[PDB]
Formats: C-alpha cells, structure tokens, sequence
C-alpha cells in the first residue's frame, strides 16, 4: 500500500476508536465529576484535558 | 509498503485505541473525580491532562 | 517497506493503543482522584500529566 | 446533663454531619464512578457501601 | 454528667462527623471509582465496605 | 461523671471522627479506585473493608 499524507491524518484498519483534533476539544471517554464546594478566584478545580494560553 | 508523512501522522494497522492531536485537549479515557472542598486563588486541584502558557 | 516522516509520526502494526500530540493535552487512560479539601494560594493539589510556562 | 437511649441514637453538639441508619442505606458523600464495560454472571463491579444476605 | 445506653449508641460533643449504623449500608465518605472492563463470573471488582452472607 | 453501657456505644468528647456500626458497612474516608481490567471467576480485586460468611 502507499499513503502521503500533510497531517494530520490517522491512517488505521481494524480499529475500534479514532480521534483526529486540531483545536480544540474532543471528549469521547466516560467521565464523573462529583463536587460538593468550588471557591476561590480563581481555581481550576477539576481538570481533565486542559489547555491555557494567553498573549 | 510505503509512506510519507509531513506530520502529525498515526498510521497503523489492527489497532484498538489512536488518538492524533494539535492542539487542544483530547479525553478517551476513563475518569472519576471526587471532590468535597476547594478553595484558595487559585489552585489546581485535581488536574489531569493540563498545560498552561503565557506571554 | 519504507518510511519517511517530518515529525510527529506514530507508524505501526498490530498496536492496541496509539497517542499523537503536539499540544495541548491527550487523556486516555484510567484516573481517579478522590479528595476531600483543597486550599492555598496556589497549590497544584493533584496533577497527573501537567506543564507550565510563562514568558 | 443525663441521657438515657435505647438505641440506636446519635446525640450531639456543634456538629457537622450526623447519620443514623437501621436498614437500609444511606448515602451522603461524594461519590463518582465512572466506567466502561460490565459483563460476567454476576460480578458486583464497583459496590461502596454494601451487604448481601441470604436465607 | 450521667449516661446509660443499651446500644448501639454514639455520643458526644464538639463533634464533627457522627455515624450510627446497624444494618445495612451507609456511605459518607469521599469516593472516586474509574474502571474499564469487569468480566468473570462472578468477581466483586471493587469493593469499599463489603459483607456477605448466605444461609 | 458516670456511664453505664450495653454496647455498643461510642462516648467522647471534643471528637473529630465517629463511627459506630453493628452489620453492616460504614465508609467515610476517602477512597480512589483505578482499575482496567477485572477477569476470572471470582477473584475479589480491590477490597477495601470486606468480610466474607458462609453457612
């Protein structure tokens, strides 16, 4: 087989899960939060994929 | 076989989980979180994939 | 076979699981945090995959 | 002071939490499950507060 | 002071949690399960405050 | 000061935590399971407070 790819690309076979993201978010897994108190200024509490960026 | 990538590629063959990111934040995974109290300015209590910049 | 890559590749076979960033933030695998009082200005209570930067 | 109980009681003072159970369940806390596959005949997975009995 | 009790009590003061059980369950406490596959037959997978019995 | 039990009592004073139980499970502490993959007919995988009976 031949493939070029630019990216980006996921090239598979067989295959259960795909995520492809330039971004961004993607949340495709299971996930809880159970929370009883969130104070402060200001605190990230309960972060799972995170990013931060400031210019 | 054959392949050029300019990036950023996942290629593969027979393959349960692929995740490709730029980014971004990308979440496939499980995840409990439990949480009572939070407070203070400002702290990150309970991260898990996380970044941060500035400038 | 043969391969030529720029960067990020992630070229396989047969493979379970498969993570590509450049980033950002990419959760995929099991987490669970449980907690009961976060305070302080600021502590990183619990991070699992983290980084910072400032300019 | 005098008290005299017979049971089950719970007496205080100044007092956050209070719980008093015949039973029964009671569930007051936080609690975050967060999963993804269950199978089997038959498996108790993610049990917290539990009893079984049987006559 | 004077106190009699027959049982099952719990007594006090300046007192910040307070659990009575005869039972039965009860569940106060912080909890945070993440999992991703339970098979067999049959398994307890993930037990905090676990009793059997069988007559 | 005087006091006169049955049982089963649990007398204090100035007390943080309390706990009494005749059962029965009682969970107040914090707790996190992380767990992927629980197989085999049956293994008990992640027990915390357990007690097993059999007539």
């Amino acid at each position: 087989k031949k493939g070029v790819v630019h990216g980006v690309a996921t090239v598979a076979e067989k295959t259960k899960e795909q995520v492809t993201n330039v971004g961004g978010a993607v949340v495709t897994g299971v996930t809880a939060v159970a929370q009883k108190t969130v104070e402060g200024a200001g605190s990230i509490a309960a972060a799972t994929g995170f990013v931060k960026k400031d210019q």
